[PDB]
């Protein structure tokens, strides 16, 4: 029950990492995930869960 596609979630994914305009993860994906997963795994617990 969603006017914006039944799976807007994949829309952002399948479109993100695709090929044409590759949504916009082809690069920015590793850029931010670098910062998110960066300060994340790092300040998450001194490593993974310590």
């Amino acid at each position: 029950a969603e006017g914006d596609d039944p799976a807007k979630a994949a829309f952002d994914s399948l479109q993100a990492s695709a090929t044409e305009y590759i949504g916009y993860a082809w690069a920015m994906v590793v850029v931010i995930v670098g910062a998110t997963i960066g300060i994340k795994l790092f300040k998450k617990f001194t490593s993974k869960a310590s």
